[PDB]
């Protein structure tokens, strides 16, 4: 059933420590991997930085000849003898506030303009930025992988070394993210035009989707500036489509030349998106890897966890990533690549008693493993840090292995996993809520984000009231997956692309947040669901376009949907609810033949209705509620209860949270209290407990 | 010489409680005033909502005729009865998550599109943002005065009502500012093409400040879309100084309508800025306010301070908030209109225990009086909630009148506010540090801001490269005022317009957080204060322009500095600290002439200097740093210990904020604790050691007798 590491042919909670060897005095290297080995910690990770090892062109330096700490090779034998294993991570890009993120001075002196990553009118964007698949990078990077890569086949775990895992380069895509901007490299904007030819063939079949007038592909540019047009919205849509692919490419290019070394370890790479300690955009970011988490079954995708607190404020962030991870990586276990320990951010704090807390509470939300980033501090070494002297605060070691208060918190826990994980590995959550994953509506980094400085898109330009990332992050993050998880109701998230009807079929509702416009496949997938006896929940609008905004209403038909869209005031009534504050003064209003009225505007009309079709049944709700009063967890807990889905536990105090995981023989209650209170509180099946502020209590029940 | 409210000659700290009538049963009205009191507090604070007591046009209700609750007469005269002193604030906004911000639906369906504020194309920004100097909504406005002022004028002290204060509208621009656009309806546009002629009498005068050809007035429009020339961003500078005056004219307006009802009270204005729990934004709205501020020393301003969490992520907002208010309101105490007390929104919960420390703190930062917002919780009648039935969370009294955890915290700290009131408000920390508040970096709030929708101030584009918005948040609010606080170093703020050579020379330091452009009168006068005897230090530019980006190089030539601007690393050496991380690749280069160099490029260029002008020092860094690693605060603690500035404690945890306020007999010790870890230290007044153990997100007050 579950998905988890194994060791000795057991299940296995990955525990690793990221340990930069290039950032820590080497008398001290075996100290560190004693002390994180001393927490029980059985990996530790690190960037192999190809700036501190081809310290010229072409003078390489893994043996400490140049630098002690440029001993590679002496670090490795420590893990070995230390009894660790290893997970490196070569780049070429590392980040890690490495200057020029992990590439050397030499090559970017030297490399043309062409190699860069340009903005529309063909200005570098970054003097550390390049494109992807530059040849001229390509051809540096494969030269670099050239000398590390046998190294690091000597030491895989298959050929009975401690390198268990290599990632490949470091978070695909962050720059184009964190930047404003894409990249119109010349080389990029080449790809995009086979892209567009490969996939329309024709200039008139792209003509009848995109509604242009091109006599040939020759006339296609790549799109830029704000969108006006749903032709221009089409055009960003397929561009945000090609950019998936051209990082599918870019890593694919990687693995293949990996390979060519004979290694044949798990490979991985690292899922950014957290940011302010919050990670309402890391689905976003996901969606990037759409292509390669198809294309490449063996590539494990971890999550870069950056809570930097634990409260009420950010509870909902890890259990959504969590879950989005295990919807588009279902048969590998969910793990943390990089696991907030300390702060990258000296002014940031990172509190001990915070990170015990999330530890706990990522165990709960159903994490199989992680990496304590950064379980080390470093000191960046001859200037080469981007930022300051000192990498990472309040870890669990200082740079020169002194155990800080983190130390105390990570052995606890850690301890805790030892003696449990057998049994918690194999354990799941009963959930009879699934909530779609309609991967489209998050395909937005190029034209609307939170780190895109100027918007874009502008749905009101386009006819349309419903912008795809206002659903994504306030009606489904901030929304109904925070008060799903508030109200201690299980949910799994699921994929809605190239979805099996049958894996639908488990669960007694299906959650659907829908914008305007939803693909003819999802619109098919849905209505089939309804027919053959599904429960679906669906707003805030029946959508009635496809994802190029032609008109697609193979769900409103099939299901015998009439609305005229209609305004009134923000606050409707639903279920007997009175004032549930709404997102849009647009609403749809329906005609209620068949269907039985569940929801009306201040003027009395129809915004949302039940109906039998088929074995199934529809809610609609014309309206868009996020989690911004009582009454929308009121709402949400009234629909949950439309199909009888109980709560496992009565826990007296409403603001616990509490996770059951079980199988057949085990059953383990996490409660969590994300207050500044201490809490007393009793609990029973569908008995007194006090937890303190920001803490938690794990129970064991035998069945 | 302090400033705090006075009652029979004496200090008195105003502690009010917010009470709102029309959102709960008047059966139970007497129950909330009882145990408001009952905490100590003096005063009652309620909005008066017109969509509440205007049920229809030209039909009142202040009686509960209609409904009970709208039985305002009934409500003072309780306070009365109770005796609370009570402030009114009948709007006409009061916002308060009321339906239409409290204007009637009546009216707004009523107005006609010109009443309304207007983007640049002519649309209306939001229905229920009316446009302040619109005709018709001054006249319907006057009408809802005409009813309501008469029985606040009844109900004043003076008449032995208890009516003491009232708030003129609620938070002027906050509205504007949350809707990401500005108005541009076309009493705006025409009132200022008078304003531009009033100030430039002839079109050439204009041309000649701003680089343009304009053959007329007639030609020139308010300005619209991005700034891409100097002559844009003068357009939008003087746009700026117009909305200061166009807000000055809008409570101007509102006083004289008021004052005509016999009414002689205090009149108040409130202070927005706080989101998310930080207040970074703040200092830019209260910089709207600054005509309103030297033209009414009889209307007080009081800040609204929803920190939403107490924790070192944003310790440093209310102190740099009361600072900065002090600066711009120096003769009247601060004070907290709005002192958050439970949650106006269910999802961002707030802890009795993180605000019972952020009550102390506030103590510890200087406020004098506060109203905690909300006391009591309300249930709105007649769907007249914005955005649900309830009317905040987690409060000292739900709606019913039971005692909530809250009502304990705001007990204890009143128990101790009332038996120290008499010294505490007396009492000043020791600043030998002041720091300059430059206001025209704040005049941003047309083209630069967090809630702004459109970017439309890009400096690279007018030939700078120190942006004035990331100098004031990152450098000045999240960089020098919390590393001061951090640090435990104290400080005050001044504000430099027209500001006394006398009230700077008090300080050991002066700090200057200076962009690339200050106008004449602030150049010189940092001139006068070096060459007199002053101690300046000032970064990351010496500026070479006036407010409208016109040579100005007049501190520059006074203080005898060259510098070329050139690119280099990121990272600089200053005072023996290595990989200081500064903000942009360009720096100011200085030569060595009649100076100490004391930082260095990553090529070993001079990026900082030290040197004697007359009888001042001056410390010139060419390079931006906030607080954003721990060289940031090792460079700060550097540059303080220039003047042999000290620490009032020796405290053994450096993550332990301080503040000693003293006055001849008294000295507090205020200890404050903004980490989840409990702390143990030891202290001593650097003049054994007292060993403390403090709670997470807690803190400690010690009374000494001098
Ligand atoms: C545009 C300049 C890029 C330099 C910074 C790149 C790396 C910063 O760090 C990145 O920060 C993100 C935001 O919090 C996180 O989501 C990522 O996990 C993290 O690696
Ligand atoms: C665009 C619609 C705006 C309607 C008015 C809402 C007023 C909300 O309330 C305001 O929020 C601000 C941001 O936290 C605070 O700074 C103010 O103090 C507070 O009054
Ligand atoms: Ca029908």
């Amino acid at each position: 059933s579950e998905k988890y590491f194994v060791k000795n042919g057991q299940p296995h909670f990955l525990i690793s420590g990221e340990v930069h060897y290039f950032r820590i005095n080497p008398k001290l290297w075996r100290n560190h991997l004693q002390l994180l080995k001393q927490t029980g910690a059985d990996t530790v990770s690190t960037y192999i930085p190809w700036d501190w090892h081809e310290i010229e062109e072409d003078d390489f330096d893994f043996e400490g000849k140049t630098h002690p700490a440029r001993n590679l090779i002496r670090f490795i034998k420590l893990c070995k003898e230390e009894n660790l294993d290893l997970i490196v991570k070569p780049g070429p890009y590392i980040l890690a506030e490495y200057e020029n993120q992990g590439l050397p001075s030499w090559l970017l002196k030297k490399l043309s303009k062409n190699a860069f990553a340009l903005d529309e009118n063909g200005n570098v964007i970054s003097p550390d930025l390049v494109s992807y698949l530059s040849d001229e990078f390509l051809e540096y990077t494969f030269k670099w992988y050239d000398k590390v890569m046998p190294i690091i086949s000597k030491h895989q775990k298959e050929h009975y070394g401690p390198i268990t895992m290599m990632q490949l380069c470091n978070e695909i895509g962050v720059f184009q993210w964190l930047s404003g901007k894409s990249d119109y490299n010349p080389k990029v904007i080449n790809l995009y035009k086979e892209f567009i030819i490969q996939r329309y063939k024709t200039i008139e079949k792209l003509n009848s989707v995109y509604s242009t007038n091109y006599n040939s592909f020759d006339d296609l540019k790549a799109p830029s500036g704000k969108i006006k047009l749903r032709s221009d919205y089409c055009a960003y849509f397929d561009f945000h489509l090609f950019f998936r692919e051209y990082y599918n490419k870019y890593i694919s290019i990687l693995k293949n030349k990996i390979r060519s070394f004979g290694i044949n370890i798990k490979l991985t790479h690292n899922i950014p998106g957290w940011i302010y300690g919050n990670a309402s955009e890391l689905p976003m970011l996901i969606s990037t890897y759409s292509e390669i988490m198809k294309n490449h079954p063996d590539i494990i995708f971890g999550l870069d966890h950056i809570p930097e607190f634990v409260s009420f404020r950010n509870a909902h962030s890890d259990l959504a990533c969590n879950k989005i991870l295990e919807a588009m990586q279902p048969e590998a276990p969910v793990w943390a690549a990089e696991f907030q320990a300390g702060t990258r951010e000296h002014h940031v704090k990172a509190y001990a008693k915070d990170l015990e807390t999330f530890y706990i509470a990522s165990l709960a939300h159903g994490i199989k493993g992680f990496n304590y980033y950064m379980f080390s501090q470093g000191i960046n070494p001859e200037g080469k840090g981007f930022y300051g002297k000192t990498f990472y605060f309040q870890t669990a070691l200082d740079a020169a292995s002194n155990k800080l208060a983190l130390y105390d918190s990570i052995k606890k826990v850690n301890r805790f996993i030892r003696k449990e994980q057998k049994d918690l590995l194999r354990t799941n959550v009963n959930s009879e809520i699934c909530v779609g994953f309609y991967k489209p509506y998050f395909f937005t980094e190029l034209i609307s984000s939170q780190l895109l400085k100027e918007k874009k898109l502008n749905v009101e330009e386009l006819g349309l009231y419903i912008d795809p990332r206002f659903l994504r992050e306030e009606i489904l993050f901030n929304g109904l997956l925070r008060g799903l998880q508030t109200l201690n109701y299980n949910y799994d998230v699921v994929d809605l692309e190239n979805c099996d009807l049958k894996s639908l079929t488990a669960y007694k509702q299906l959650w659907i947040t829908s914008a305007e416009f939803m693909d003819a496949e999802t619109q098919n997938l849905l209505s089939e669901f309804v027919l053959n006896g599904g429960n679906l929940i669906l707003y805030p609008a029946v959508p009635t376009l496809d994802n190029y905004l032609n008109r697609c209403e193979i769900l409103k038909n099939n299901f015998g949907i009439e609305f005229i869209t209609k305004d009134s005031s923000h606050k409707v009534s639903a279920f007997g609810i009175e004032d549930v504050f709404t997102a849009f003064s647009k609403k749809q209003i329906y005609n209620d033949t068949n269907s039985k009225p569940i929801a009306f505007t201040q003027e009395n009309e129809i915004c949302g209705i039940r109906k039998k079709i088929g074995k199934g049944e529809l809610t609609i709700l014309g309206f868009a509620f996020g989690y911004t009063s009582d009454e929308h967890l009121e709402l949400i807990d009234k629909l949950v209860k439309l199909n009888k889905i109980k709560r496992e536990l009565f826990v007296s105090d409403k603001d616990i949270q509490f996770v059951v995981r079980e199988n057949n023989k085990s059953r383990y209650i996490f409660f969590l209290n994300y207050h500044n209170e201490r809490k007393t509180f009793n609990y029973r099946k569908s008995e007194e407990i006090s937890i303190a502020p920001f803490s938690y209590k794990v129970i064991k029940e035998n069945k």
